[PDB]
């Protein structure tokens, strides 16, 4: 029993990590096969970060510019080249502690885990969600730029973010592993703002599965409501519309728990019109989102990779 | 900026846990050097964790009776031995992932990583505190036993906790790496229950602390108190007193923040007697008290390993 926010294990991460200089700044670079990952944005000086044309700056960089460090062991750049806002250098040398991966952008509201590194060497690790304005509520410091984020499927790295940005509200930006920022966000020093974020309320749903699984019962209310019903109070308190893939998504829950997903709706619906009396839910106070439908059943059932 | 919970790369543990069962019972070992360490109620039957007398049933016991299972390379159990309430089972060949331990008992209040395992294998990694009354809030579901919670230094593992029971109300129970319980626990299938959970105060303090240092401010009042005068009103809401020796723990943060450590605790005061009237720190409605004076500088500063 019990539920806490839960990362996988970081050890095949961990082994690609490198350190990336050019110039005077330091990030880090992810490091598969023969070829080295990193933000496009360690080639700019901080004067040249209010517009840069990164076309014209990477022309003055050659590969001897780009300093990679393996531990202590220097990698040679034999090339490089530029995908979108990710830099990728080629080495001589394959990343003998490679796992199998794959390169996938994930989708606003789903999870992954995050190795925050700095100087090409892990920190710690922690679990994020994909907000709905495209934001990531991370905890990064200068020179996190090039940590990833990341799911597993047993034996297989599924890659899916890379830092680049803080924003000035204090949340984070980045792209996915071919250079696509999630968002409308660039690699630029400029005013730049999300949206509202907006609560993922299928996830909510599957924390309160998770409770309801756990011991935690208390808001377990006796009305139930329409799927219309439900969101017309959903979306006054900036809650994310419910369809029926969500209701699907959730089967599983709900036949483990036997409660019908709408009547958990009007559980929900009654959590956010009355809030919470000072109680808590899993050990909280708030309505937590960041846990998917999947996650739960992971952490409820076992799977081990 | 950002705080987040967060744990240690978990990459040198997972290289230590094997598998380990015993007639139909199956958990978790650590495999350092050429010992296995495992919980000793493997050895129980279901009918026997009554009242398991450990001493008789280890009697009937031999060395082919352990299975251990690196992976899927079975080792060879040449002796087992029995230290408080782990099992040290003795294997031909000695772990080559084996790195730098040791074996420290933690005291209430500190806090250190879980990595949560099944049938050897890691799912997941959190992180936890030891709670004033000895229990943890752990993740754990059946044959979680024999995952352990550890602190990294650099390059050296420091374990401190392994998993061994689930109690009445939902928290968990363990010893050390030693056999020794964290409380007034014990390995037996009986009524057992821990005592009152106080707030840990100064990892509170720290948690303030960290807010401020991530923008979070609207908490800090005009006022100031005595550590005598605070301590009355945290003895009231169940929280631990606050010491000279934390007022130096947390001395760092105090200069970092540029705030006296007795004007947050005024903070705290207020905070404790009035509530947070709907609002958020950190993003959380609720005042943490698993994070560390220490975490937080970790967190806020960027250590590396
Ligand atoms: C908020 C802002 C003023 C832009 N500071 C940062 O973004 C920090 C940073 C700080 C904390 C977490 N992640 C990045 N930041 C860095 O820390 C950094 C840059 C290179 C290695 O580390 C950074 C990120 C992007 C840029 C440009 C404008 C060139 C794309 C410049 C600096
Ligand atoms: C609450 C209780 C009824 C005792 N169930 C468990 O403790 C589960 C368990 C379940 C969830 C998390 N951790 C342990 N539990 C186990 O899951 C387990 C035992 C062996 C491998 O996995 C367990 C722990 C200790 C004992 C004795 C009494 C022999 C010391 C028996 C079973």
């Amino acid at each position: 029993s019990g539920f806490r926010k839960m990362a996988f294990p970081s050890g095949k991460v961990e082994g690609c990590m490198v350190q990336v200089t050019c110039g005077t700044t330091t990030l880090n670079g992810l490091w598969l096969d023969d070829v080295v990952y990193c933000p496009r944005h360690v080639i700019c000086t901080s004067e040249d970060m209010l517009n840069p044309n990164y076309e014209d700056l990477l022309i003055r960089k050659s590969n001897h510019n780009f300093l990679v460090q393996a531990g202590n062991v220097q990698l040679r750049v034999i090339g490089h080249s530029m995908q979108n806002c990710v830099l990728k250098l080629k080495v001589d040398t394959a990343n003998p502690k490679t796992p199998k991966y794959k390169f996938v952008r994930i989708q606003p509201g789903q999870t992954f885990s995050v190795l925050a590194c700095y100087n090409g060497s892990p920190s710690g690790v922690y679990q994020c969600a994909m907000r709905p304005n495209f934001t990531i509520k991370g905890s990064f410091l200068n020179g996190s730029c090039g940590s990833v984020g990341f799911n597993i499927d047993y034996d297989c790295v599924s890659f899916c973010y890379m830092h680049h940005m803080e924003l000035p509200t204090g949340v984070h930006a980045g792209t996915d592993l071919e250079g696509n920022f999630y968002g409308p966000f660039v690699d630029r020093q400029t005013a730049q703002a999300a949206g509202t974020d907006t609560t993922i309320t299928v996830n909510v749903l599957a924390w309160l599965y998770a409770a309801v699984i756990n011991g935690d019962r208390w808001f377990l209310n006796r009305f139930t409501t329409t799927l219309n019903d439900f969101n017309l109070v959903a979306m006054k308190y900036n809650y994310e519309p419910l369809t029926q893939d969500h209701v699907d998504i959730l089967g599983p829950l709900s036949a483990q728990t036997g409660i019908a997903v709408l009547d958990m709706c009007a559980s929900l619906k009654e959590l956010l019109q009355n809030g919470m009396n000072g109680r808590t839910i899993l050990g909280s106070a708030l309505l937590e989102d960041e846990f998917t439908p999947f996650d739960v059943v992971r952490q409820c059932s076992g799977v081990t990779f």
